[PDB]
């Protein structure tokens, strides 16, 4: 820390204009490099200029000098004095696992880090408390807006810090869900939801529930429907129909009404292409904060998934011209054949929302990388073993068109799972090596991977699950079909958050709460150093 | 099948209905000393396999629609066409324009009998380490 806050003084422009002998240490330099370690996305801890006087929460910043200096035991002290705990241990994590990776000393290094986690140790320990309390006023401190710590919230550095313990507590998951099912009911299964989206009246009828029943009992089924289509668990399910739909079509109008000029279908698809990549584009500038763009860039090239869906892209605008010129018709029949199974591979990610499948997925994601080579292997190896026999058993041969094409076919039958003694012998071999040595190979490579991750992903898992509550939370209520009247209401403005993920509170209100924390985190203080009276090793020292 | 007008569907229904009896056999084994727990997985499995089994099918007959596409101008008929395509099928998941055809072939046989098959491989590994213990309870 001292080092960079040498370096930002001298880097100060106005103060070598002001005295380039005297570089006035001033606080707000503190301040900055401050801003910098935290995040992008916090404000200035302490104000620029242009009798005594305290500042908001002094306490805090006697925390922050005594976090960036490594000094355990201070630090352990002032906390318990803290004014609203939660926020300072998350702070204090973000910090220490940021400080922890340029340190260039190993010893001190772990030290940093293992502090870093003990604070977050410290975070839980508070909320489970509170939790365990009351419920809903839990959740209403999960998203207010900390003046002190820079105007953010409590589960943003939860996010940037990965404290994967954290955001998995658990009582966390039922807020995300909370909000998954939006407004309604969060007990009514999810076969009611299909249903009651088929037939209009089935809403109007009792099948489903709600939530508040102040709008369940009294029913004003207009706004009610209105409501139901709020609730992201449609919007996301309306998109999965449509794209379901957008794919057998497309797969219709290639099978059948394949023609040369643009048919009216092809067309259309074509504009719905173009719909679908313009909210996946909309998607890179929601940024509410002043994100880097090629930051977000970089992340999106680092998406597997992302990278899955743009190599499609490149596929259909490679095809789509190479149909376009008649001289490029049937080769365009066969590329845009490979850009729709690409396309249909994509449905995969039904299953990572999935309750009870997405840590699978994660499992073979970390599989993809390595299968791919093994299937290098398997190929040469059967593409030997076939041309081993075709030389075998004739003088000369050529035209792979039908040869290689039976054999490569006899192949897939086979990967689907007296010169007669040279024929029994090759036999042998060859189902020898095929069916046996791979297989087994195989056999010891999952069930050996499969040990090296099956216990703890769910973590991962858990973890992941919020950004995308977060996007279908975001998106505008607009399907692919109704898509582009939103994406125009979006370009008008283009060209001329919400209160569930962060609201500011009120003072009444707020100090009641923070008073309420406090008293709480008392409460788990004690507990904590009583449980140290009862550890074994601690009672024979005494 | 009452209906004389409607036998002949009369007949493929009960058809389906013998199936589903002939399912219900499996019961004997609840009360098996030895394999009543092994059930009781499967019980719990059932609920899963079958979100999967929807996969594999879009699976497997998108890959047989790029064939047909591929290798034609213009088809029809799926009571011969998709017919013997689906029996084909059966036979692969019972377990010079040539290079279009050795890629096609590579690619397919690459999803078909890998992807799904690790797949399943880590899902019942991993499902049965969740519960392999105390069922027998």
């Amino acid at each position: 820390f001292h080092s960079k806050l040498q370096k930002v003084l001298v880097e100060d422009p106005e103060r070598p204009a002001c005295a380039p002998a005297a570089p006035r240490l001033q606080m707000h330099h503190v301040a900055q490099v401050l801003r910098e370690l935290l995040g992008d996305f916090t404000q200035p801890l302490y104000p620029r200029p242009r009798h005594v006087t305290f500042t908001m929460d002094p306490i805090r910043d006697l925390l922050i000098w005594a976090i960036v200096q490594n000094r355990r035991e201070l630090a352990g002290i002032i906390w318990a004095q803290s004014q609203d705990c939660i926020a300072a241990a998350l702070a204090c994590s973000k910090i220490l696992k940021e400080l922890s990776k340029e340190e260039e000393d190993t010893d001190s290094s772990e030290e940093m880090l293992a502090l870093a986690e003990e604070y977050e140790h410290r975070a839980i320990g508070v909320f489970t408390e509170c939790y365990r309390k009351d419920e809903e006023r839990a959740q209403k401190l999960l998203t207010r807006v900390s003046e002190a710590w820079g105007k953010t919230t409590c589960l943003q550095l939860a996010l940037e810090a990965k404290d994967m313990k954290f955001v998995s507590h658990g009582g966390i998951q039922a807020f995300l869900t909370k909000v998954w099912w939006g407004q309604l009911s969060v007990d009514n299964g999810l076969w009611r939801v299909t249903l009651c989206m088929l037939a209009f009246p089935l809403l109007l009828t009792g099948l489903i529930s709600f939530r508040e029943k102040r709008l369940q009992d009294v029913g004003t089924p207009a706004a009610r429907a209105r409501a139901f289509f709020t609730a992201p668990v449609v919007v996301f399910h309306l998109n999965i129909l449509s794209y379901f739909a957008f794919l057998c079509l497309f797969a219709y109008v290639l099978m059948v009404d394949f023609q040369p000029v643009p048919s009216w279908c092809e067309c259309a698809i074509y504009l719905w292409l173009f719909s679908l990549v313009c909210e996946e584009m909309r998607q890179l500038f929601y940024d509410p904060d002043e994100c880097g763009l090629m930051k977000k860039a970089a992340l999106y090239f680092s998406d597997f998934w992302n990278k899955l869906d743009v190599g499609a892209i490149l596929l259909f605008v490679a095809g789509l011209t190479c149909r376009l010129i008649p001289a490029t018709l049937y080769p365009g029949r066969v590329i845009l054949s490979l850009d729709f199974i690409l396309f249909c591979l994509r449905l995969m990610h039904i299953f990572t929302i999935s309750k009870t499948l997405g840590p699978k997925i994660i499992i073979v994601k970390r599989m993809m990388k390595d299968v791919f080579f093994f299937l290098f292997l398997l190929a040469v190896w059967v593409v030997s073993f076939g041309v081993a026999k075709q030389a075998i058993l004739i003088h000369n041969e050529r035209r792979v068109d039908w040869l290689f094409r039976g054999a490569v076919y006899h192949s897939y039958l086979t990967i689907f799972g007296f010169p007669e003694w040279l024929t029994v012998l090759l036999l042998c071999l060859y189902l020898l090596f095929t069916n046996i040595l791979l297989l087994n190979l195989l056999i010891a490579m999952f069930n050996y991977t499969f040990q090296q991750v099956q216990e703890h992903t769910d973590q991962i898992w858990k973890f992941q699950r919020h950004d995308l509550i977060e996007e279908y939370h975001g998106r505008p209520a607009a399907p692919p079909p109704f898509i582009l009247l939103s994406h125009l209401q979006l370009f008008i403005k283009r060209v001329v958050r919400h209160k569930q993920l962060k609201n500011k509170l009120e003072k009444n209100e707020e100090a009641a709460l923070l008073s309420w924390e406090i008293y709480l985190k008392e409460n788990y203080l004690q507990n904590r150093q009583f449980q140290q009276k009862q550890r074994p090793e601690q009672k024979i020292e005494d």
